[PDB]
């Protein structure tokens, strides 16, 4: 049960309190607007219109919300997992991170509400 | 227990099999890309830049997605529900946030799951 934020302009992305462990069934839901520069917003999903730059998710669009478990590559999260269970042999700290290319993110705005909970099991 | 999708131009909702019963809590998670009419696409949340002009929901974007629970008014559901609990009580119908009578030209379509969870 942990709840919180994820800045669009923190780079290094908001490590949460849930340790992801194998067989874990965990559920999560993202809300909210940012930007990665312009003066629109987009949701969770980020910019289906906007071309890979250089992302740090090339499986996720611009703006969108990834996860990284431990020291796995970067996860598309978007509006949530519904009763999800991670690839084998991936476990550790679950950290959110806005979806930009490594150095712009100084003119991010705005925010992801998200909630990470583990299911019956 | 229910996993299916809600088509944009469906006016009369999609008719899950989820009975919401007092005291139950429940999530939703919805994903994808719909229109309400132009080429573009929105997500869940809707569109943040179209004014109101009669839309079934007046507590969320044009294009967001929305539920009623039996006789009940439309809730935004947006990106989904985390452990929410509602007299609210009955059917759960999923439904496209659009005008009455302007679902003709919606397009797409949102993912959505919906389970009870422990209570
Ligand atoms: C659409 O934003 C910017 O478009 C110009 C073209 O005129 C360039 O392609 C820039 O790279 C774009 O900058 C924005 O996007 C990148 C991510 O791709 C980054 O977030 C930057 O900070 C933004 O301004
Ligand atoms: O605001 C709702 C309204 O917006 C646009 O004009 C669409 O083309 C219409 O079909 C209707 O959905
Ligand atoms: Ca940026
Ligand atoms: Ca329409």
């Amino acid at each position: 049960a942990w709840k919180g934020e994820v800045l669009a302009n923190n780079e290094a992305g908001q490590v949460t309190s849930i340790i992801y462990n194998p067989g874990d069934v965990i559920t999560i839901v993202a809300a909210g607007w940012a930007s990665y520069g312009p003066t629109q917003k987009w949701g969770p999903q980020g910019d289906r219109e906007h071309p890979d730059q250089g992302l740090i998710c090339h499986d996720a669009f611009c703006g969108a919300l990834v996860m990284k478990i431990g020291n796995s590559g970067t996860i598309p999260v978007n509006t949530g997992l519904f009763r999800w269970v991670a690839p084998n042999n991936v476990q550790g700290a679950i950290t959110l991170i806005y979806n930009d290319v490594p150095g712009t993110y100084g003119n991010n705005s705005g925010s992801f509400s998200v909630n990470i909970g583990k299911d019956q099991s």
